[PDB]
């Protein structure tokens, strides 16, 4: 993720087939001739897409130019949460499935995985960051506290941002409960709230493993519902 002063991020296409699939996902959703109500609604929950971008002198080098969802924040607090029971896709080999399940064997049980967070602390005027190993450490016993950490600014628990997050996730959940044409594996929700101020963003990202489907995305829904339940329990802290 390259953050550009103009309010965008550049995301480099991952190696094939992942990068190409993500490009084609954005292209389908943001097709200027799209009249599919499901895809038109989905746009609300993605970063705005500004098309494929390559350096003037390097057409080999493929990026997605995307909206920087954090741009309108002063001190953005950022959490990336992978959603679903499976982070392997329907065409994974047995080895690929193990690779993926072994990354976090609780994925089936919990339905989400914190990929990281960046949390502004007011008292120190500083950020604390958690990496992939944080979320992968979390168990049924510690997931609630693990998520809570995102909404603690070193003085209070930001229950406003928690409530706002539930409300925005609910709209995404509603989108998933009214579509049976896409299934999303290893995709994430990006949570942003203002650390320095009620603004909150919850957007879907990471579409290297979105596939056509004829079913509800039950794994994604499970994850959304479990994540909401956790956030809801945090409101009782
Ligand atoms: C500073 C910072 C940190 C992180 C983790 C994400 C972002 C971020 O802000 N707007 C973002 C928009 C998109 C993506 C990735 C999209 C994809 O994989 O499809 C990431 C973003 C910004």
């Amino acid at each position: 993720i390259l953050q550009h002063p103009d309010g965008t991020v550049l995301k480099q296409l991952q190696p094939p087939p992942r990068g190409p699939r993500e490009l084609e996902f954005y292209n389908m959703v943001y097709a200027a001739d799209c009249f599919d109500g499901v895809l038109l609604e989905l746009r609300k929950y993605l970063p705005k897409y500004y098309g494929i971008w390559s350096p003037p002198t390097a057409p080999n080098d493929l990026y997605l130019k995307l909206e920087d969802v954090t741009h309108k924040f002063n001190k953005p607090c950022i959490m990336d949460v992978k959603i679903g029971q499976k982070s392997y896709d329907p065409f994974a080999s047995s080895e690929k499935i193990q690779q993926q399940v072994s990354k976090y064997p609780l994925m089936e049980e919990i339905g989400f995985l914190v990929l990281g967070m960046r949390v502004y602390h007011v008292h120190s005027d500083s950020y604390e960051t958690e990496n992939q190993h944080y979320g992968r450490s979390l168990t049924k016993e510690t997931i609630k506290d693990g998520v809570s950490r995102f909404f603690h600014n070193g003085y209070c628990l930001r229950k406003d941002a928690v409530a706002a997050s539930i409300q925005k996730i609910e709209k995404i959940l509603q989108w998933f409960e009214n579509q049976k044409q896409l299934n999303f594996y290893a995709s994430s929700l990006l949570f942003v709230y203002e650390g320095s101020g009620g603004e909150v963003e919850v957007r879907m990202i990471d579409f290297a493993h979105v596939f056509p489907s004829n079913t509800i995305d039950e794994g994604y829904v499970y994850g959304l519902k479990h994540l909401i339940s956790v956030l809801r329990s945090i409101l009782d802290n």
